[PDB]
């Protein structure tokens, strides 16, 4: 009977009590709500204490078996109820504690003494709403919005206690893709979740880069309402980490104040940091509000999100996906991978080794050098490989004989700082004899510089292949492409990561084009009803003016001048304004022009070179003026 | 010369250098960029760390010592610049420093090693900006928009250099209200910044009682994008606060799922509770767009914010404030508080002892007991005193001569386990005998409810008494009524709480009427070119269809029929559709109605009297509504 943690109940015969093990945050409070606190007493665990990483007792663990009394049949509760969340972080708990029971205290599973919670599943509303506990029972009840209960917090402490927790109704029992999608980027765009509903956020405030910034807490603050339920924290490192030159070999945000450093430096409150698009992530929203891309519901179903983005650019290879770290994905040339994706164009039949005529290999945003064409190949061919990244670092000799190392770019994503901390340690362990100084002048006119004095009878060069093996001064890169290729988590190779973003630019060209164009009759039809409405319009007030209601308004029209629902409905939506002298030109001039566009929009979408030449030169105007020159050197 | 936490500088004579003292996340890395490394070095202290609270000296303190060279003329920078935010933030650390300094490093003081920086304060702008750094400079800039920084972290690198750490041009310096408004409440609707913005951004988005439970994240993210730029826990925290039947005398929030509860148990993730307005809410909010109070620019000047609520209830008192605490409102009976104002109304010489015969004192929501009208006299006549408040307890007899001791209510804010975990505490430090058995069986249908089983030979009786002295099970509620009032905080006794709030309520009715009457005029206005425009409309069409530009229409039909340029306007923006025949009727009799309000909008306006009542009514109408019975009872 612990007092404060513990709520305890009325009755005394363990027979008649159960215990209730819930997540504290998760349902501590309404549980101990919607109870039946004569028989029913409720010990809420503290997440956060519970964390395969065994060790001794928790706190949390220890007060679970003083108030189960066994640890023996002297048990207080015949009957022990596992409640938590369907969640990734619930299943956690609920793992952890079935996995428990077995090791200390398996006599109460053999005695089927421990139960797991069954709460609803399903709410169906269509003010009648339903309670399903199964798909096949759903099923059954549609045919006979949805949306999915996966959170104990959402329901009410009494539906907590009718659906779960009541004899009379409850259905105890006796004894992923979540974790997935959300980590990796679709192979299509490179974007994982996070990022791509930020930059989506940042298209629908029209946050453009010819606009002025906007404070950050006002992206942070729409995309987590929105898109994005949790942590501001969350939303606010992903698109500082987007705005890093030194994170994303092509920034797509576009930052204003301070936001970090190699050195793990913080960015700033996101109420004083300034964001906005940049120019290049215009082409990864670039017709995205032309059909071009399928949308799908928001987390709560109040708006609606793409489940990609057009992607004008090979932003997966371009900008990389990093890392538990189920993925791993190095920067590369954008000039590279265009050239690379135009020639898997002109023939799909290409290999992997003629891809890399054009696609030299990694290209890091902070430069460095790359020690040979081994690990990119294995990388290439298979998906996966080391890759060996070392600084670029010079010797040169000064006064007395002395010498000195100038590392000028450092290995991707290695902390500066942790880096030069760690120098410094291996001189005071007296593991490396020769530094009388080492200084971080890092700044923004000298850019990276790390300063190594050797003296005069060490040798520097000696020592410079020394920081190569005890310290990040050499870093691998271990290459692992994975990312969601139809749905599901895949493992790629160099071509195969083109092959399905090549296949996205046709797809986006096309359904871009059906758009276009079915967007375009639509008007040409409009227009078509404006020009007979203006023409005879003295005939059009008589017949309105006669009407009594704006439904046979409709009526008439449709009937005497041969007009279309959408037609009548424009000429009844035409304001007076618009019966001026240049208007009926300007109608007609519109129309004239658009007739030649559907011409040409046919023309596109019938033949299909002519698509995919759309596509190639697309794809060549933009690698003409975003693509740069290769950082990184690939050496030997 | 710390390696890791500092950047050094490559100059060696402590003549040239200098050392910046800045706040990690504050502008640590953007002030590693734009230094001048040749003879600039940084050290950024950890602000988390650094939190009169003396101790030992920090690691961050000490590193601090380190880096400098004397803790002694042995020095290594002449000049030690301390950089830190202009906010509430930024000047603890500044303080902190300087205060520090003095105590075990005064000679740095006394030879003038220490620097104070001077950024920018602010951007002008009208792409042209300004940067001016003292309101004299700004005020002959702005007569030879504003944005006054108040974080280094909105200054990039180059411009942090550039105005504040470059010899050139920078002007260093040798050796609180908004803590204020951002806490106390309004004294006009009883809220303070955030719950008002809260509760405006539930209005915004139309989260009426009506309509469905929008998802807890819709409202944080909404509301922390747009006029709240802090921790989505701040936000949610007050927005739970505000729904809890045990927190509210009036919930302001209408929540779904998991809330928290007495025990301090929490809510649940703000993506999974669901949360809209409540009923009460929208008196609160009722009118708030009829030009009632005066909006204000937000924190970043793309959003407009509501200074007060209509508040058509007395919500300070009714709902209280709460505490650093710089003011503690208890909460009030609605029907007790607005008979008290309906009191006030009819006679502005009323007294506090006069009020109170309406107002008997405070009403908590968690029900229980008061101690006397003593220290609710003090409280009232001057702001001031404290008031006891003891749980509602019984002592029941049983079986064997045994007793029990059963708490139904316990005394507001108490939190419950607290004092549960306390009593056990008394019983194992054997300071109480008798208690053979404690429970906390409080739920949702038994209520609050907990249970001291005491033996026979012990005097429950003596035991409870004992209870009120050794625990929560009696608290003290220090009564403090602070509030803004015309901008500053001030101290308020019961009369004035109440005369500043039926000011309110004057204000509101009478600039809603004025409101109403304005608009009314425009649309009346608006009719009659409507009306002339229709009658005449063969003339009309005739006119228009003769003009070549929309702006020479205007001309024409201002001329012809004599109509104003609003007017004028109207007409060409009308549809076709509205040519129908029932519409002129419409026209007409919306008219003829809207003469007649115009005219009793004028009456009401014209009577001081005639307005008051309306207040009167309209506040006698809220309270016959909402107002419920009393709770709290004052004894003796
Ligand atoms: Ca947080």
């Amino acid at each position: 009977s612990l007092p404060g943690k513990l709520a305890d109940c009325s009755s005394k015969s363990p027979e008649e009590c159960e215990i209730f093990l819930v997540e504290g945050d998760s349902a501590g409070g309404s549980t101990k709500s919607g109870r039946d606190s004569r028989t029913q007493a409720i010990l809420p665990l503290r997440g956060k204490i519970l964390n395969l990483d065994r060790i001794l007792n928790n706190n949390e663990i220890r007060q679970m078996i003083t108030a189960f009394g066994t640890g023996l049949a002297k048990a207080r509760y015949h009957k022990i109820v596992i409640m938590t969340d369907a969640d990734v972080d619930g299943a956690h708990i609920r793992t952890l504690l079935l996995t428990f029971f077995y090791r200390f205290m398996r006599p109460l599973i053999e005695a089927g003494y421990v139960y797991i919670a069954q709460p609803p599943l399903y709410k169906l509303t269509q003010k009648q709403k339903y309670y399903v506990y199964n798909d096949r029972e759903l099923d059954k009840l549609k045919s006979e919005s949805i949306a999915r209960y996966k959170g104990l917090g959402e329901m009410n402490a009494d539906q907590l206690w009718e659906t779960t927790m009541n004899p009379e109704h409850r259905a105890l029992l006796q004894v992923m893709s979540v974790i997935v999608a959300r980590a990796l980027p679709d192979v299509r765009d490179g974007l994982k979740p996070v990022h791509r509903r930020i930059l989506y956020g940042l298209n629908e405030q029209g946050m453009t880069p010819d606009k002025s910034y906007k404070k950050s807490a006002r992206i942070v603050g729409d995309v987590m309402g929105k898109y994005h339920p949790h942590g501001d924290s969350s939303i606010y490192e992903a698109m500082v980490r987007m705005a890093q030159d030194f994170s994303y070999r092509y920034p797509l945000v576009d930052g204003q104040g301070n936001f970090g450093s190699m050195d793990g430096d913080g960015a700033a409150a996101m109420r004083y940091t300034e964001a906005r698009m940049t120019k290049i992530t215009l082409e990864l929203l670039r017709d995205i509000n032309k059909d071009t891309i399928d949308f799908i519901d928001n987390y709560d179903g109040n708006e609606r999100e793409p489940s990609v983005l057009p992607a004008r650019f090979p932003n997966l290879l371009a900008n990389g996906a990093s890392g538990g770290m189920a993925t791993n994905i190095p920067p590369h040339n954008l000039t590279e991978l265009i050239n690379g994706v135009l020639s898997l164009s002109k023939n799909p039949d290409i290999s992997i080794a003629e891809l890399m005529e054009d696609i030299e290999g990694p290209d890091f945003p902070t430069a460095g050098l790359i020690l040979g064409k081994s690990g990119i190949r294995r990388a290439y061919e298979t998906g996966r490989g080391s890759i060996q990244m070392r600084s670029r670092a010079v010797i040169e000799e000064r006064g007395g004989g002395r010498q000195r190392i100038v590392v000028t770019e450092i290995p991707f994503q290695v902390n500066k700082a942790r880096m030069i901390e760690k120098i410094a340690e291996l001189v005071r362990d007296k593991k490396i004899d020769g530094i009388t100084d080492l200084r971080d002048e890092t700044s923004l006119r000298t850019g990276v510089r790390v300063v190594i004095d050797v003296r005069k009878d060490a040798n520097a060069s000696v020592i410079l292949n020394n920081l190569y093996k005890q310290t990040p001064l050499q870093t691998s890169f271990g290459v692992n492409m994975i990312a969601l290729v139809n749905g599901r988590p895949k493992l790629i190779n160099l071509k195969e990561a083109l092959v399905h973003y090549l296949e996205h630019q046709k797809t986006v060209v096309r359904r871009r084009t059906q758009y276009n164009l079915r967007k375009a009759k639509d008007r040409a039809h409009i227009l078509e009803g404006l020009r007979i409405a203006l023409d005879h319009i003295d005939e059009i007030i008589s017949t309105i003016r006669e009407s009594d209601t704006d439904k046979v308004a409709m009526e008439s029209l449709q009937q005497r001048f041969k007009l279309s629902e959408k037609q009548a409905q424009a000429i009844l939506d035409m304001r007076l304004r618009r019966l001026t002298g240049l208007e009926r030109d300007k109608i007609e001039a519109e129309y004239n022009e658009l007739l030649n566009y559907i011409s040409e929009l046919e023309t596109i979408l019938a033949d299909e070179e002519v698509l995919l030449q759309l596509v190639r030169d697309e794809l060549t105007e933009i690698r003409d003026r975003f693509g740069d020159d290769r950082r990184t050197e690939i050496q030997l």
